[PDB]
């Protein structure tokens, strides 16, 4: 039930509630109200937001059974249990399918999708160990995934960024981040030495 | 298992970390004990890069603050500060018959019952086959807001709590948990929201 | 032990969860270990939706960051980063005789003792009786701020630390706790026990 990830919730550009830390390979992020943030569920219903408004409140009402994140066999899956769709932006996935990096994938109610593969990422990590601190640092972006409930964003939608959708989350993958750490530790980059003034 | 969690605010911004109750008696004061693992939720040590003189003024008057007591399925609010306190509690407001947004003033030394489980559970019951929309609204019954020194809303300016320099939000876990047990009833079929609009 | 807690900011915004020291040796770097339960407080993995190029430029130069060392009742700061670091610590300023707001630059690979509670305990005692106002003031001594790469205050263009792209604030729990024992004994208010519980 390792803590493979930690998840942060948002409502537009504002962060809402405390962070959730996975204590099992199966975590449910729903719009219900169990305050226990110590186990299986990450309930968004009880969360408050002084900056909230009708349209976000409306969207929150339809998160429902939300999404099912599942970690198994060095691969994470996302199942949309909510009656509404869910949209995900995973670079690792986008690479495995050959889509453009910023590509947003819709996961329809009841459906499922693999949003990450470790061996794949480890390989990409390897293929750049000796290519540049700049490009290896960029792999950080690979370890975070963003998905919003109900409202899409990107091409075909009016909303272009995830900061415009009323309900979304960001998932940090600890395994990948840690391995990436073991490698980044080898920096010593005096490159582009900047100013301490300007 | 924490009968509640509390959060602190200075105007519209959140300040400091969330406090999780480990006992039936909790003190939310303006002093400085860093420990956030037991009896007190100290606000004096918290910083705010957006802080201003007036908010700071208020902070100096928080003092012993408010005492939150949970017993026999009822929670009480006692003002230990030399200054008054103001509480907005739907449950409380529902029990006295006041308007839902009514903000009650609690003078220094006075006490006020701000939540009665019995009633809430009852409401939750009458809510059942009354729909998902109205049961979902019971979530608002589970959180309570109170400000230190300054009041807000009616009998002041009709202004939002976000207009007060020092205020907190209380989340009653007991009620929220029971509510969950019901909300999982499942529902909401209502013009299945667009994914573009 | 829980000798301090640390918060990260990019300009005027708080970024990431609070870190709590579980040992006397803590590393605050710009790398990416997600474990926030031990030795390191990695800033690299932290997201900020309000982040801009210049901030990202500075984050890339944090590197091995600063090393906060608690030992013998004194805390030390060591710049392991290849770029300098800047520290504002009242206690330290007092000891050296500088002005309260003085910002001390800690060059790459250098070291500076930034806190001595023994002297702070002394300061606390001297104020034990000189006003609640002056004792309340010592709260400030308990917090320390330091940015990475960008100097600030006098000796620089930027004056406010909320003007630098990568700065943290450190709260010293021991000093804060001892200060609590006093502020409460001097308690500006009065109401001995509860009337409800």
């Amino acid at each position: 039930p390792k803590h493979w990830c930690s998840i942060v919730y948002y409502e537009l550009n504002n962060r809402v509630g405390e962070a959730f830390h996975a204590s099992s390979t199966s975590v449910l992020v729903d719009g219900f109200t169990d305050p226990s943030n110590n186990k299986n569920r990450f309930c968004l219903g009880l969360l408050s937001n002084v900056n909230r408004n009708s349209t976000i409140e409306n969207t929150r009402r339809h998160i429902g059974k939300g999404v099912h994140l599942y970690y198994v066999g060095g691969e994470v899956y996302a199942e949309c249990l909510s009656d509404s769709s869910i949209f995900v932006q995973s670079r690792n996935c986008n690479y495995h399918h050959g889509f453009h990096p910023t590509t947003v994938c819709k996961i329809p109610s009841g459906c499922s999708l693999k949003i990450f593969n470790n061996q794949e990422f480890a390989q990409l990590l390897a293929q750049s160990v000796n290519h540049g601190f700049e490009t290896v640092y960029e792999l950080t972006k690979m370890c975070t995934i963003r998905m919003s409930f109900v409202k899409g964003w990107g091409a075909e939608y009016h909303r272009q960024d995830v900061t415009s959708t009323p309900c979304w989350i960001e998932i940090h993958l600890h395994g990948p981040l840690q391995w990436l750490d073991k490698v980044l530790t080898q920096m010593g980059s005096p490159h582009n030495p900047i100013s301490s003034v300007s």
